[PDB]
DNA sequence: TGACATGCCCAGGCATGTCT
DNA sequence: TGACATGCCCAGGCATGTCT
């Protein structure tokens, strides 16, 4: 059992908080957010855009880390990893077999266990917004169903995604729930009916 | 891709045939034999109790292999393995990880692996009935659900009951097909009356 | 997992079977016996007398062994062991901590643990009836509930009991199934009413 | 017979006080506080989140105990313990297998068996809470259901958390009732309801 | 001896990747 | 996109040592 990073929102002193795209209506379109459950539903190694957007401009050498945890209390101590099946198959080069999260296109990325809690996490450099832009957007990837036997085994995720200065002090915190699944539009309209009807 | 064992009944000179136990009526028996179907049903890693039936007694040395393979065309090329969670999870001692079948009770069980096919197989010495009694019983287990993603994933498999005499003759060979599962009964009485209404 | 002993009846040339005292109608009398489930429900570590009768005089150096087995094919191969918290307790001076059967008032009694299949068992010799007796009675005990936690956990066992020569031979077996329970007469009465009405 | 911890509240200087999740209606929710009882059902080996709530900031080096005894006053001297079973199967590495309560998630948990009376306890180094936060939660497991034989036998226990300066001075204590059982919703639903109408 | 105890058994139906 | 799949969740009630 592994002591659990917070999950707990800090928006902080440069008004970092997170974005994502609207979607198609498909039954299985690769990603889509619900803003009533803050929640990711997306597939298996798609492409999930999260977009960065702060009020005021983090000092040079910021980093953005994301990482997975259980949400639910009973699941919260144990790390989150990639199911035996999904780790013996599709490496980009860089991220270990184990690690449930990537990010693509991006050369400075850098995957991380922690030497004391085990836990998996990705870090990239933050980036500010182009001119003109608002945000500034980096794609993950989940590589495992929430289902997958051995791994997530149908435990909902939580990702907190911090922004951190170089010398490690932590600038903001934010997070969002996760379904990776076969079908995210229609998980999220029952996931979004089921809180209006019994929640 | 592996060269296909033979599935095809051979009673022969020894009129060797299998035989079953009778279970009992629930949703999540343990074992369950449908004679309509040849099929048994079965959960993960419970005793699946196979009886040997013979006219002829065999000769000294006679041993009895079970191997599975797919049942269906497509996949009878494809070597029948564990999934990577169960093979990572149980060992009694003898068996190797990758097995999915497994022999209990039994200190003469061998595990072979084919030099050539790369095929598993158990395999135990044939020991005649004691007296006044009909049939010899091996007990059978089965380390993953038909439906182990990276496994059986879905796929129906037979498992292939050979008598070889220690020469390795052939002398008998018969065959049934298996679904592990959670719910034996349940899934037993939907195949047979899909049988029945569909087949 | 181990080999099983068998459980056939086995009454042979010395016509050997078994017989059991008629006892008291109390809730939770000490040892009960239904010959129509052919099973004995009694007490922990209460007397149980299980008679031997036989119709021809077993040879000089004639053995009489009992042996637990679990009933339900699921759990035959598994060694019957006395549970934890029991082992740890009330030691007679001979027999085991972990043996779930003993022998009261026989001084050449032996507790045997079977170096292959690990079973335990417990041999006296065989003494012929008294003169004008029909039979000889061995008192044993039940050292665990049937319910016991980490022990026979709810699961049914059979006694086996053997009569052997000095040499080895089987003379003759019988065999009973035993609840080891704290109301014995309840669950006789509750057991005999559920075959009668759903048997 | 061993001495017995004081139980009594002492919320102290800095106003120390235990909070409890809220869960949900389940029959068998793995972890339920009642308020009417102060009393926390649960499962056995599962997640029981304890909250850690003060006015005033406990000084550096506190650390916070947690210790099992049991509630009647017949039972009180004897020492909470795991049963024999339990303590025979899942060691997380630092909880010694007699141990009744784990702290799951933290790398500086210790485990101390006192040297005069010999109870057991588990403790963790006290951490404020978070930026906004108002508590601290701390992730304790109980090894054993309350019935287990060989061990709690059904008698009911308190946990009694105190915390403590580095030098030794108990600076607040509270305790609950604990019942570990397979159906924590319907057990508190049950006492809950005794509770009203013969209580 | 009656009846409470409490972990477990059991059937109904949700789950969710996949078939069509 | 509709609907089958199939391991799991869940509540009702049996279990069985013990309390009275
Ligand atoms: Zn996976
Ligand atoms: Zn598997
Ligand atoms: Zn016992
Ligand atoms: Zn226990």
């Amino acid at each position: 059992s592994s002591s659990v990073p917070s999950q707990k929102t800090y928006q902080g002193s440069y008004g970092f908080r997170l974005g994502f795209l609207h979607s198609g209506t498909a039954k299985s379109v690769t990603c889509t957010y619900s803003p009533a459950l803050n929640k990711m539903f997306c597939q298996l190694a798609k492409t999930c855009p999260v977009q960065l957007w702060v009020d005021s401009t983090p000092p040079p050498g910021t980093r953005v880390r994301a990482m997975a945890i259980y949400k639910q209390s009973q699941h919260m101590t144990e790390v989150v990893r990639r199911c035996p099946h999904h780790e013996r198959c599709d490496s980009d080069g860089l991220a270990p077999p184990q690690h449930l999260i990537r990010v693509e296109g991006n050369l400075r990325v850098e995957y991380l266990d922690d030497r004391n809690t085990f836990r998996h996490s990705v870090v990239v450099p933050y980036e500010p917004p182009e001119v003109g832009s608002d945000c500034t957007t980096i794609h993950y990837n989940y590589m495992c169903n929430s289902s997958c036997m051995g791994g997530m085994n149908r435990r909902p995720i939580l990702t907190i995604i911090t922004l951190e200065d170089s010398s490690g002090n932590l600038l903001g915190r934010n997070s969002f729930e996760v379904r990776v699944c076969a079908c995210p539009g229609r998980d999220r309209r029952t996931e979004e009916e089921n809180l209006r009807k019994k929640g």
